[PDB]
C-alpha cells in the first residue's frame, strides 16, 4: 500500500523486568507449545504487527543484552542486509558471541563487520579458496556422492530402511576435503570421525541458544545460563587444526600474500569449512531431500528427464556447468527448498543511526544502537510476495518466476546479489548452490524415484529412504 497510508507509530512489544522476563521468555522460547515458530506467531497476533519489541535467548549470564525488535515481514526485513544502516559486529550468532577461545583466540570472519580491514581481507582468502576448487568440484562431488549413494543401497536392501543423515554427514565432509583442499579426510587420522568432532565443538559455540531436546530442568542450568569450559573441547579442537594445518597449504600460502599470519588463517579456514559448510550442508541436503521426496514421483520423473536429457544434450554425456544451466526445473526446486526452509533462519543487525522502517501497514523509527532481529522463515513466506508460502511448489522459479529471486534471502543477501568485501552476504553463496544442484543431479541420474520416511529431530529434519527405484539395472 501507499506508504501515505502508513502511519508512523510506536513500535508495539516491552522488555520487562531486566534479568526476569527473559528468563521466562527464553522458557517460552524453548519448552513452550509451538516452539520458536509459536514465539514469534503468538506475538504477531497479539500486536498484530510484523514488527515488534521482544527478549531473545540465550539471556542473562551468557548475554548482556536480550532486547530487540523483531522483523518478520518481507518489506522490513531487507534493512537486515544494508551495511549502510546496520552493523554486523559480533551478532554472526546473535546476542551474544561464543568465546574466542573456541577460535584460536582470534575473532573469526563471520563476526566481522565490513568496516574491520581483516574482513576484506579474510573474505577474499575464502574466494580464493572456492575459485581454486573449481575444477574439482564436479567430479569430486560426483565420487563423493556415487561412494554415499551405493551405500545407501546396499543399507536399504539389507535392512529395509536407511538414515540418510548420518552417512550423509560423512559424505558432506568427505566432498569437502577433495573440493577444497584434493584431500579425503578419512585417509587422515580423522578417519570418519569429523562428523562428531565437529559436531562437539559446535556444541560448545551454540550450547546457550540451541534446544537439543533435553527436559527444561536439565538443559536449563548446564547449557543456557552459562558458557561451557573451552579447554574442555580444546583436544578435540586441535584434531581438527592439524587437518586443516596440513592440507590448506595452498590457502594458508595466499593468505600471507594478503598479510593474514599462517596460523590466523588456519582458524578461519576450519571455520569457514567445519562451522559455515558443513554445518550448512548437514541441513539443507536432507531438508532439500524431504520436499522434492514429499512432491512425488510426477516431479521425480520431470526432473529425472530434465537432467539426463541437459546431460546428453548439452554435456555431451557429463556433468558439465553448461548443461546444468539448461536445467530450469532443478535451479527452481533448489531455490524453493532455500525459500520454504532456510537452513539458517535467524539474522541480526545493529542500528548505526536513527532511520526509519517499514511494514506492510505501518511506519516504525529504529533508534542508533538497536538491535534488529529477523526470523526469515516468516519473511520467505510473506502472502503479499509469494502465493501458497507455506507449500512446496517445485517449478515456482521457473520462467517469470525467476523474478522472484529476488526474495530468496538464505544467503543473507537477495539471490540475485554477490557477494563481496562491501556486504555481509555469505562467502559461499554460488558454491552452495552448485553443489547443491548437484545433489539433486546426482541422484536423478541414478534413480527414477524413491520414498522416505520423516523422524523428529532437533537439529533439522531427520530423513529415512523406504525405496530407491534405480534407473538402471
Ligand atoms: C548451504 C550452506 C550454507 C548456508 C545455508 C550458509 C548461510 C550463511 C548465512 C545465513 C550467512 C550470514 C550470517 C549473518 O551474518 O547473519 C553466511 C555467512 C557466511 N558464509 Fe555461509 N552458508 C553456507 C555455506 C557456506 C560455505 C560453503 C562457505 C564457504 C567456505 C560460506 C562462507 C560464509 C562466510 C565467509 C560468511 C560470512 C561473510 C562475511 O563476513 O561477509 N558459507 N552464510
Amino acid at each position: 500500500m501507499d506508504p501515505s497510508s502508513k502511519p508512523l507509530r510506536e513500535i508495539p512489544g516491552s522488555y520487562g523486568i531486566p534479568f526476569f522476563q527473559p528468563i521466562k521468555d527464553r522458557l517460552e522460547y524453548f519448552y513452550g507449545t509451538g516452539g520458536r515458530d509459536e514465539y514469534f506467531r503468538s506475538r504477531m497476533q497479539k500486536y498484530q504487527s510484523t514488527v515488534f519489541r521482544a527478549n531473545m535467548p540465550p539471556g542473562p549470564f551468557v548475554s548482556s543484552n536480550p532486547k530487540v525488535i523483531v522483523l518478520l515481514d518481507a518489506k522490513s526485513f531487507p534493512i537486515l542486509f544494508d551495511v549502510s544502516k546496520v552493523e554486523k559486529k559480533d551478532l554472526f550468532t546473535g546476542t551474544y558471541m561464543p568465546s574466542t577461545k573456541l577460535t584460536g583466540g582470534y575473532r573469526v570472519l563471520s563476526y566481522l563487520d565490513p568496516s574491520e580491514p581483516r574482513h576484506a581481507q579474510l573474505k577474499n582468502l575464502l574466494f580464493f579458496m572456492l575459485k581454486n576448487s573449481s575444477n574439482r568440484v564436479i567430479p569430486q562431488f560426483e565420487t563423493t556422492y556415487t561412494e554415499l549413494f551405493e551405500g545407501l543401497e546396499a543399507e536399504l536392501a539389507k535392512n529395509g530402511k536407511a538414515a540418510f543423515n548420518d552417512v550423509g554427514e560423512q559424505a558432506a565432509f568427505r566432498f569437502l576435503g577433495r573440493a577444497y583442499f584434493n584431500s579425503n579426510p578419512e585417509e587422515t587420522k580423522l578417519g570418519t570421525s569429523a562428523p562428531t568432532l565437529i559436531s562437539s565443538w559446535v556444541l560448545f559455540n551454540l550450547a546457550p541458544t540451541l534446544d537439543l531436546g533435553l527436559p527444561w530442568f536439565l538443559q536449563e542450568p548446564l547449557l543456557h545460563t552459562f558458557r561451557l569450559p573451552a579447554f574442555l573441547i580444546k583436544s578435540t579442537y586441535n584434531k581438527l587444526y592439524d587437518y586443516f594445518q596440513s592440507v590448506a597449504t595452498p590457502v594458508m600460502e595466499q593468505a600471507e600474500k594478503l598479510g593474514v599470519p599462517k596460523d590466523e588463517a588456519v582458524h578461519n579456514i576450519l571455520f569457514a569449512v567445519c562451522f559455515n559448510t558443513f554445518g550448512g550442508v548437514k541441513i539443507l541436503f536432507p531438508n532439500t531431500l524431504k520436499w522434492i521426496g514429499l512432491a512425488g514421483e510426477n516431479l521425480h520423473t520431470q526432473l529425472a528427464e530434465e537432467i539426463r536429457g541437459a546431460i546428453k544434450s548439452y554435456g555431451d554425456g557429463n556433468v558439465t556447468l553448461e548443461a546444468i544451466e539448461q536445467m530450469p526445473l532443478t535451479k527452481s526446486v533448489v531455490y524453493e527448498s532455500l525459500r520454504i526452509e532456510p537452513p539458517v533462519p535467524p539474522q541480526y543487525g545493529k542500528a548505526k543511526s536513527n532511520f526509519t522502517i517499514e511494514s506492510h501497514d505501518a511506519t516504525f523509527e529504529v533508534k542508533k544502537g538497536e538491535m534488529l532481529f529477523g526470523y526469515q522463515p516468516f519473511a520467505t513466506k510473506d502472502p503479499k510476495v509469494f502465493d501458497r508460502p507455506e507449500e512446496y511448489v517445485p517449478d515456482r522459479f521457473v520462467g517469470d518466476g525467476e523474478a522472484l529471486l529476488k526474495y530468496v534471502w538464505w544467503s543473507n543477501g537477495p539471490e540475485t546479489e554477490s557477494p563481496t568485501v562491501e556486504n555481509k552476504q555469505c562467502a559461499g553463496k554460488d558454491f552452495v548452490v552448485l553443489i547443491t544442484r548437484l545433489f539433486v543431479i546426482e541422484l536423478f541420474r541414478r534413480y527414477d524415484s524413491f520414498e522416505i520416511e520423516l523422524g523428529e529431530s532437533p537439529l533439522g529434519a531427520a530423513v529415512t529412504l523406504t525405496f530407491l527405484k534405480r534407473a538402471s539395472i
